[PDB]
């Protein structure tokens, strides 16, 4: 009962994905009704709705405004209601990520030097998308995937989780950096767009709120575990440890009158960023000029390179959430969850709406967030397809509810971004083992890659995967950062080719082991 | 061999004191020598200095600064240093206290009433305080002190910790009542003897400063308990948890350029606060008028209440410190100390200083700054003469080292604070069984009082003891504060005749007893 398995028939992994998770959609929505899936909700939604706003907001700048905020809610919403319904793993979180924004301004950059129109450029690579997902699909190419193992597994989640964490320092630095500690400031600055001139307090208060916002929640956390007050009640107030605290530092932020703290800033209604450049529905064939015909066969190349990264971001963020460590019993699909995400990402490239991709931390916190503790170790994981569709709808809602999004700070949502890169650490046997760096060999846990294998040995491994990390992130910065997928697929063969010339067979099975 | 023993002799407990403690006196000396005692000193060193400083300033306020910084700072360095060579329990910190302040205040308002010399009345309080002192160690009075039991000691104790920490954060809440967070400021604020109005960043960035320096101490205190980096460099980066806290953030503040925070404020050199109004010799006949007679013989009433102060004070604080629980075995002295605090307080009125107080937030830190831990259990304790002479020392030249103290913000010091009102909460039984009113009866910690009573019992005698410590606060706030001995004298009768009729001998016992 191996998802990753060639049958030898045409689509017959997706036959064996819907065959397989169908009969359980009954209990895909009895089980939601707990209070804790009614936590996760709210936490999941503030942490889908703010990359949304933010590289929403990036788009806008980069592409002319020929994609913005609004394509982006609105598409985040779409595909997240029908995946919710359609998909085969419901707790992958579908949104925008960082390698799309650098794809869409090196698209734009490329239509713009060679004189194309941007937006319909997009629906052709949409096309190939689809050709080339249902290509993939009907001849089973998603067994590769078995081929990655832990190794990669952990190198890219620990990447993502550590840039995570980066992203988020950096936008309270840039607070410091507009709001610098001045002797003088001047008054009456205009405050239309946004604050013109720097602002007393805007700096230090944002910190204050974005360290109580973590606090609070790492405390929150603390509780539900603690043996304080009756069980029942230390579970609900733990369970709604996120939006208890959120709650609390946006009345604390509320109360205070004179002082400035930038909020949370959605579109007017829905309606396209830019109505002078496109509309709903876009023309294949061209909106103000004849497209080219060699652009029709040559957008095969970035559809390519667009199918590619998708993938891998998708297919791994899979496996890290379906782990056998983790009590996922329903099962998962990477046949069925691959043909939606490309396939509704190339149908959304129509309407001008960006493709999407399961996106590791939003995804991985969402399942922590439906997770149940025993006693340490997880009893059971609350599987179920309302969770993904409420926040996909509240994220289409989001527009609607402007009066609410507009008091709440972006430093209280900076806060619980930490807590989430710090408590997305958790299943990584590369983080246990960067910890074992500092500990004594005396007091080391009594796993097998401890007991079995030398501590010196143990290290040159986790020493290895430290190298490939600072490789992988040196890539990423650097102008070459869309030939990642490619650094990271050459991940494969170190692990399977040079490590065994190094280590000896028994020491990588105990180290990277499938099954721990 | 139980110092709280009548032997039937004059003088009897004082000559069996100084034969118990002095010939470990070489002990006293070598035993220094370890860099935990030097953690000490850079510690207690600033819990010593910020009250000589804040209550100098208040001294100087109230008594038309007759009495002020200098004066202080003069009599807990030559008190400290006196103590330190010749006292029984030399971890016992000297200095001035909330109650001795209170009566300053009074005795000062009661001579500009009746148009009497302040400063000369304190001279013969001084002479009735050694009269009186020299009668009770005389014929042994500090046997009484057999008498107050953990029931009393645990109510005083818990009593000034929490007053302690509340005063802390009345320090931080008059900064932002100074400072608020306004739209607009005034610029070109005199600032010669201070912020004339309010500023910009001073408030948060003095919060900021506080959490930071609680965060970082508390954060060194768990990395010693650790598993992390040899045990070595563990134990010697934990002993300096609060100097490495301090330094940090005395050095984040320093590269902070514009933003004002408030520093520490010592004397500009040894010279009288009021050089019009007073010398270093004081004459008891009268300085400007003759002293009234009547006034030469009812200042026994003021030396009475000042002794009384003192006595409960001082002793309470030597047990508590020298508990059972506690590994202390070089022993304690009830009389010689009580002889010196007293006798000295008397000597030091004669040239205007102030009187001291065995005081038992920094006795109790100095003690569990000497503290060794093993595996959680105490090994033993660094009984010393060094660590209290070099504080004493120290505090008596920070008048000449100015310029190393003008650099040290005083936001800093209140982390430092907070940390030790919240970590001299440890031993307190009363603190223990407080907790125990949240956590359910099945996780109750394994001890006799939870055993051999029913929890209904626990909890009414938990009760009745916050019921005490409820009145005793209301008492210490309410303009009849002076009258807060006598309240806490009918805390012993309480325990001995009122519990007894209500709870069984049996329970009494468990619940309070001397050695556990
Ligand atoms: C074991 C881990 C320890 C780590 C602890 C480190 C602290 C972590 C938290 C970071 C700081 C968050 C504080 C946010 C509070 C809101 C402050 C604010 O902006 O209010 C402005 C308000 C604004 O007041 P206002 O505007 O309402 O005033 C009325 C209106 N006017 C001004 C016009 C008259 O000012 C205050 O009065 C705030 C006072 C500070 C109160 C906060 C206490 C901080 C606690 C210190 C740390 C200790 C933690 C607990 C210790 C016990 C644990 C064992
Ligand atoms: C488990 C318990 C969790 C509790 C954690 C809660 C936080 C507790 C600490 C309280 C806040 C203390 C922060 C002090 C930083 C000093 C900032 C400052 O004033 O600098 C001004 C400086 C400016 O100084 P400057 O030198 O650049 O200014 C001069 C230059 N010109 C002239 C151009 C202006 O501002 C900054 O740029 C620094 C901002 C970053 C500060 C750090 C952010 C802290 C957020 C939380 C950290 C998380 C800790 C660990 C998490 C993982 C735990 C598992
Ligand atoms: C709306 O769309 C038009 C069409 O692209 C944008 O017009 C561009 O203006 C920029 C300068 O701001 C020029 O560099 C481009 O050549 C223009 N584009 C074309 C092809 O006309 C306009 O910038 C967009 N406005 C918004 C809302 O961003
Ligand atoms: C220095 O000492 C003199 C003497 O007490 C103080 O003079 C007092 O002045 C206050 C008003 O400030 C009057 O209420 C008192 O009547 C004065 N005292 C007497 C008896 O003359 C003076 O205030 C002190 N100055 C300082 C440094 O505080
Ligand atoms: C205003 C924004 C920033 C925060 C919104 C968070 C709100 C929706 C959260 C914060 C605390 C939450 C409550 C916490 C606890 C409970 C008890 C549970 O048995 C039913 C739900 C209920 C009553 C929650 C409802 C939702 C709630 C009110
Ligand atoms: C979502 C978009 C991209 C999909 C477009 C491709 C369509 C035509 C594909 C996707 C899923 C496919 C079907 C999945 C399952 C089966 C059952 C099998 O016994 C015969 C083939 C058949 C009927 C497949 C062929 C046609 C099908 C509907
Ligand atoms: C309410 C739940 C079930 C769905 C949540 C998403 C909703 C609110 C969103 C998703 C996409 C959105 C639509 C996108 C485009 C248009 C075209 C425009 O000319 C009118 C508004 C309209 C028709 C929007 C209305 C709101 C909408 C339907
Ligand atoms: C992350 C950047 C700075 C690169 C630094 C190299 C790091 C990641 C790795 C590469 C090889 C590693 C070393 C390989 C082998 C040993 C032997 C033994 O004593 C345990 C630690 C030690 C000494 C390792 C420490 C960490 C190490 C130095
Ligand atoms: C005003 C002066 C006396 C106060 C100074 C402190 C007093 C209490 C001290 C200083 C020296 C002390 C005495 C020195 C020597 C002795 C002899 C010894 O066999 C019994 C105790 C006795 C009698 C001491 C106790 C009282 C004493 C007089
Ligand atoms: C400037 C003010 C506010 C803070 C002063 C604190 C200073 C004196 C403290 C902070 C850290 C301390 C050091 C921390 C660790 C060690 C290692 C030990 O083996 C010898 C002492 C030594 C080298 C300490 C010396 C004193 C020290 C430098
Ligand atoms: C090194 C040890 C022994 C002593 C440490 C503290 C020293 C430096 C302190 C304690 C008390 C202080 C004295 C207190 C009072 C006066 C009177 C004044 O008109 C001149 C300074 C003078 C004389 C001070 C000099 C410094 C002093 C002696
Ligand atoms: C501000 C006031 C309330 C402070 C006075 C102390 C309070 C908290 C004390 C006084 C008497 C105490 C109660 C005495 C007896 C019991 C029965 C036990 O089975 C549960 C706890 C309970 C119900 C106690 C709870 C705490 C209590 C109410």
């Amino acid at each position: 009962d191996d998802p990753l398995q060639q049958t030898g028939q045409l689509f017959g992994g997706l036959v064996r994905d819907i065959r397989r998770r169908y009969p359980y959609y009954l209990s895909d929505i009895t089980d939601a009704f707990s209070p804790q899936v009614l936590a996760a909700v709210i936490f999941i939604y503030f942490a889908a709705l703010s990359p949304a706003i933010t590289f929403g907001g990036l788009l806008g700048e980069k592409t002319r405004n020929q994609m913005g905020v609004s394509e982006l809610l609105i598409s985040t919403a779409v595909q997240g209601i029908l995946f919710a319904l359609l998909g085969a793993q419901p707790l992958l979180v579908v949104g925008f990520s960082g390698p799309l924004l650098v794809f869409e301004e090196a698209f734009f950059s490329f239509c713009e030097t060679n004189g194309l129109e941007y937006i319909v450029g997009r629906v052709w690579i949409g096309f190939w998308l689809i050709l080339l997902v249902v290509l993939v699909v009907a001849f089973e190419g998603s067994f590769l995937v078995r081929f990655i193992s832990r190794y990669t597994q952990e190198i890219f989640s620990f990447l993502i989780s550590l840039i995570f964490i980066y992203e988020t320092f950096s936008k309270l630095i840039k607070i410091f950096q507009d709001h610098p500690l001045q002797k003088t400031y001047n008054y009456n600055v205009l405050m239309v767009p946004k604050p013109q001139g720097p602002l007393p307090n805007t700096a230090l208060l944002s910190l204050v709120l974005m360290a109580g916002t973590f606090f609070f929640a790492m405390m929150l956390r603390k509780f539900k575990n603690s043996s304080y007050f009756p069980g029942k009640l230390r579970r609900v107030i733990g369970d709604f440890g996120v939006p208890i605290s959120i709650l609390i530092m946006v009345l604390v932020d509320f109360f205070i009158q004179d002082t400035y703290t930038q909020k949370l800033s959605v579109p007017d209604g829905f309606k396209v960023s830019n109505s002078s450049a496109r509309g709903w529905v876009i023309h294949p064939l061209g909106l103000r000029s004849e497209f080219p015909i060699w652009m029709m066969f040559a957008s095969a190349l970035p559809a390519l390179l667009v199918f590619i990264l998708i993938f891998l971001e998708s297919q791994i963020t899979t496996l890290i959430v379906s782990k056998p460590e983790r009590k996922m019993v329903k099962g998962s699909g990477f046949h069925l969850d691959l043909l939606l995400v490309v396939g509704m990402g190339g149908v959304a490239a129509l309407f001008g709406m960006p493709w999407l991709s399961a996106t590791t931390v939003r995804s991985v916190t969402h399942a922590n967030a439906l997770t149940v503790m025993g006693k340490a170790q997880i009893q059971e994981v609350k599987e179920q397809r309302i969770s993904g569709l409420l926040v996909a709808v509240l994220v289409g809602l989001s527009i609607l509810m402007e009066p609410i999004l507009s008091r709440i700070p972006l430093a209280v949502l900076f806060g619980i971004f930490l807590y989430m890169g710090v408590t997305s650490l958790s299943g990584i046997q590369l983080f246990d083992r960067i910890l074992l760096l500092f500990k004594p060999p005396k007091y080391h846990p009594d796993v097998p890659y401890v007991k079995r294998v030398k501590t010196w040995r143990m290290h040159l491994f986790t020493g290895i995967q430290i190298i490939c990390l600072a490789v992988l992130w040196v890539v990423k910065s650097t102008p070459a950062s869309l030939a990642l997928p490619f650094v990271l697929i050459l991940t494969v063969p170190l692990r399977r080719v040079l490590l065994p010339l190094i280590f000896r067979n028994v020491e990588l099975q105990c180290l990277d082991a499938d099954d721990a």
